């Protein structure tokens, strides 16, 4: 009958001294200061400098401000509650602080989502990529609006109660803050939807987005620009060409060069050979030199050697060469032909371009991205005829200086390589941030979903370790706020620079 009543009456002053408290305090103040100075350093770094004012960094600022909010208001309250098992604040703050916590979690997740979306467009759909500062500073406002709108039920249900309800004796030592619902459907529904909205759906979506992003960035680390440059070549280019041609027993002429596996339906050496057969006539053919380098199918090798013994301006190399010598080739020949069928990386285009070799390549895959206007010739893949015509145009261009074209090739290759490297680094950082986020909010979510929907931890002496789980989960949640600036400091060069300069 009056068991809970009487037991509460007897044990109401039984404080149980927790063995590990000073470590919790130390952890909380550590996280507190680190999150504060870290996130403020983020905000300062971005706001002050102009090169930092990027959409990604505007969002990162939004995230940092969210974390600042949480760290300032909710972290100390969470510390006090978790240590003293009591609510030491007003009835108003009992609604406000958990509300601000929910809202800020929302803001954080949505921010990461917009980061992921922005990067997903920039990388996976470059053509549709629209991302001005006006969009960001206006989308952030939408994030805060929705976040401040959909969290009002939690503010509503937050109540500050103490002694067991329906009890005449309102005597108490301490009060506590918790949720008060009517129908038991309401808390289950709201908390399941809270887990879904603030964790499940956006982290799923972002998992997809970063999956596609990393799939698009995979294997694209760029090339060694320190190796692939003309600096290690001696003399003038035309004299290197003259030396090269005379070394193969040929005379001066507009030199084209293929390098790749002799494949049927990949590197397209067959397209090249066919194109040479097309060029076997015409007046222009004698003005051309061809150097076909590679090794693959015996049929294609024979097909090449036949041309090497038919036309005096065609040399075939099935010999194994060194990178230094390949470099020397790229810095000697006039044009390099990449008749690929689906070339996803086009490292030959980059490596050759860095050495002034002008690319004549099939408009497929990576090549399309690398070779733009005023920096190469692009061909419908597969068609030997259009390739031959491209070679003819190359010849008609060779009756001019071509030097600025080559310098354009160099610049394009270098900027492209640097861009893909920067891209890689950025995506890596954002990935790590998302990951650390997920791991940080995982325990509190598994606990909340196990406490508010699928039963609870309310029965008997099944509470002592559960409190410890909850305190740890809370601390972790706040530790994320300290984590992000550190992540930025290890994985973003510009943030490193600004974090150093701030001292
Ligand atoms: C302390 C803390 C930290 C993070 C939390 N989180 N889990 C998921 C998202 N974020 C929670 C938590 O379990 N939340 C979020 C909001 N809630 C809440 N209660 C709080 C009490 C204090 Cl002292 C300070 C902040 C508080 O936020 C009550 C509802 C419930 C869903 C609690
Ligand atoms: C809400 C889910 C996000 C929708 C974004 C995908 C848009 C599809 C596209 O533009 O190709
Ligand atoms: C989320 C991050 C997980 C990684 C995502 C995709 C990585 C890119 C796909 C790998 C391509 C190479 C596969 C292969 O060689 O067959």
């Amino acid at each position: 009958d009056y068991e809970d009543e009487f037991l509460r009456y007897l044990w109401r002053d039984y404080l149980y001294p927790k063995q590990y408290e000073w470590v919790l305090i130390a952890a909380y103040v550590a996280v507190f200061v680190v999150a504060l100075v870290g996130n403020t350093l983020v905000c300062l770094a971005v706001w002050r400098n102009h090169h930092m004012r990027t959409v990604t960094n505007y969002f990162i600022v939004n995230l940092s401000l969210a974390d600042v909010l949480v760290t300032a208001i909710c972290l100390p309250a969470s510390l006090l509650v978790d240590i003293t098992e009591s609510w030491l604040f007003g009835h108003a703050l009992c609604k406000v602080i958990p509300y601000l916590q929910a809202v800020s979690v929302s803001v954080a997740v949505l921010t990461l989502s917009f980061i992921a979306l922005d990067r997903w467009y920039a990388i996976c759909h470059p053509l549709l990529f629209k991302s001005t500062a006006r969009r960001a500073r206006g989308s952030i406002l939408g994030i805060w609006a929705v976040s401040l709108a959909i969290m009002v039920p939690q503010a509503a249900v937050m109540e500050c109660s103490s002694v067991l309800p329906e009890l005449a004796n309102r005597t108490r030592l301490f009060s506590v803050c918790d949720e008060r619902w009517a129908d038991d459907l309401y808390p289950k529904i709201y908390h399941s939807c809270f887990f879904i909205v603030t964790y499940l759906a956006p982290l799923g979506l972002m998992a997809m987005a970063y999956f596609q992003i990393f799939r698009k960035l995979w294997g694209r680390q760029g090339i060694d620009c320190s190796f692939w440059n003309e600096s290690y070549l001696t003399g003038s280019r035309d004299e290197r060409k003259k030396s090269l041609l005379s070394k193969f027993g040929m005379d001066e002429g507009v030199t084209f060069m293929f390098i790749g596996r002799f494949d049927r339906g990949q590197k397209g050496v067959d397209v090249l050979l066919k194109a040479i057969e097309i060029l076997s006539s015409k007046k222009e053919f004698q003005e051309m030199r061809f150097i076909i380098i590679g090794k693959g199918d015996p049929e294609l090798e024979g097909w090449a050697r036949s041309l090497e013994e038919k036309h005096g301006n065609v040399k075939v190399i099935t010999e194994m060469l060194s990178r230094e010598f390949v470099r020397e080739l790229y810095g000697s020949v006039d044009f390099v032909i990449i008749p690929s069928y689906f070339e996803p990386f086009g490292l030959v285009a980059l490596e050759a371009m860095c050495l002034g070799a002008i690319p004549i390549a099939s408009a497929v895959g990576g090549l399309r991205d690398i070779i733009t206007n005023e920096t190469g010739i692009l061909v419908k893949a597969g068609d030997p005829g259009e390739l031959a015509n491209a070679i003819l145009k190359a010849l008609e261009l060779s009756r001019s200086d071509l030097s600025k074209f080559r310098e354009n090739c160099k610049k394009r290759a270098m900027s492209f390589s640097k861009q893909m490297r920067a891209r890689r680094k950025t995506a890596k950082m954002l990935m790590v941030v998302l990951l650390v986020f997920a791991l940080c909010y995982l325990p509190i979510s598994v606990l909340n979903i196990l406490k508010r929907v699928f039963g609870m931890f309310r029965q008997a002496s099944d509470r002592e370790a559960v409190y410890a789980c909850f305190t740890f989960s809370h601390w972790l949640v706040y530790a994320n706020s300290a984590a992000n600036p550190i992540i930025y400091n290890f994985l973003s060069g510009k943030f490193r620079e600004q974090f150093k300069a701030a001292f």
